[PDB]
């Protein structure tokens, strides 16, 4: 995690969308630690919606240089129907797997537990949850969630798996807090585009 850093923000604010994709793209196999099958359709929704991106980033990739380009490009392209099309519909879940992904980690390293069982992270993926996804789904994918969320493995192994390697907890940890330095700046810059752009959009699923 501290292997495959998000570049800084450049001075401009402004995304590149070939070394996003790249770096994002190291985050699905994680999935695959966490030791349950439950976690694959996760996997699956984030590998799709950045293969989905990479198709469009593809066909001109100077076109679509930058995460503002596609959005400003499609925007044309589409007139009525943008955004919930193509790769900025794409980036608009990828950003609220992200985000979960972001406040999971970011609630984990702040020492955030349930006192009453601690050594559990139902507590802070449920916060992440919160905060990223729970208002866009319908209450089946709500429960559905709830179910799934026992599935999720103790701290103490989840951070065992992720020095995948001869590190103590709080030096696990550590590196976390660096990785989310630019994985937390480059996200609040996503959302921030799809605020000014006014491609956020709230269906439900
Ligand atoms: C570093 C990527 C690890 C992803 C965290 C997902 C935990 C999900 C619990 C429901
Ligand atoms: C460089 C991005 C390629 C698409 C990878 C799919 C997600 C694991």
């Amino acid at each position: 995690l501290a292997e495959h850093l998000l570049k800084p923000l450049p001075a401009d604010k402004q995304i590149e969308t070939g070394p996003f994709l790249e770096a994002v793209s190291h985050l699905p196999p994680f999935f695959d630690c966490l030791g349950s099958p439950v976690f694959t359709p996760i996997k699956a929704d984030i590998s799709g919606n950045i293969t989905k991106i990479k198709a469009v980033y593809d066909t001109n990739p100077a076109k679509f240089r930058t995460l503002q380009n596609i959005l400003e490009v499609e925007k044309e392209m589409y007139g009525a129907e943008w955004p919930k099309v193509g790769a900025t519909l794409a980036l608009m879940w990828l950003k609220r797997g992200l985000r979960f992904i972001q406040v999971f980690l970011q609630s984990i390293c702040d020492g955030e537990r349930d006192e009453n069982h601690p050594n559990l992270i139902r507590v802070n993926a449920t916060k992440a949850y919160e905060m990223a996804l729970k208002k866009y789904h319908g209450w089946i994918v709500q429960k559905i969630f709830q179910a799934a969320l026992y599935a999720a493995p103790y701290k103490s192994d989840f951070l065992k798996a992720l020095s995948k390697q001869n590190v103590t907890e709080e030096e696990c940890l550590e590196k976390i807090r660096l990785f989310l330095v630019n994985y937390t700046a480059t996200i609040d810059v996503i959302y921030e585009m799809y605020t000014q752009m006014n491609a956020e959009l709230n269906y439900k699923v």
